[PDB]
């Protein structure tokens, strides 16, 4: 299932506890049409791939995290392995999302 | 100078009162780095071109306007003439912003 992040402390701790697993973060906004469109698919991925950690961050709720990760489009998916960003793209493209996960896992 | 929009009613009325003038709308978010970076230049344009109307809309303040204009990146500049959208692009590119205004005015 998807973990809801509500502070910078929580964001950093999740990246830590992740260990060697791939982490996928969905940066979204409640008023953005695509974001709402791709939400159910994002949750399905977390049930299919149990060896990957899925996190959700509302940019309005955590303005400090959004600003530091340099987010500028919604939704933006950022990929991390061992505390480091190893991938990134924006837009609600289902095929590309899953294809990227298979490349980095 | 730049007009701050704080409701959908105000947005529609400005587009109306505009008459035959070109309208440039800056869709932004307070936490987005580029947005803050290009703000002073956007205001300078409103003092240079007095025959063009410049409007600013915070996407968090007017979620209904952002959603209907289908905004997905920040900042997004949308151009309107006689109630119709005649141009659009996103990103803080100063040259492109001014060059577009000279093409549509």
């Amino acid at each position: 299932m998807v973990k809801q992040i509500e502070s910078k402390t929580a964001f950093q701790e999740a990246l830590d506890a992740a260990g060697d697993k791939l982490v996928v973060v969905d940066f979204s906004a409640t008023w953005c049409g695509p974001c709402k469109m791709i939400k159910p698919f994002f949750h399905s991925l977390s049930e299919k791939y149990s060896n990957v950690i899925f996190l959700e961050v509302d940019v309005n709720d955590c303005q400090d995290v959004a600003s530091e990760c340099e987010v500028k489009c919604m939704p933006t998916f950022q990929f991390f392995k061992k505390g480091q960003k190893v991938g990134e793209f924006s837009g609600a493209n289902k095929e590309k999302l899953e294809a990227t996960i298979n490349e980095l896992v």
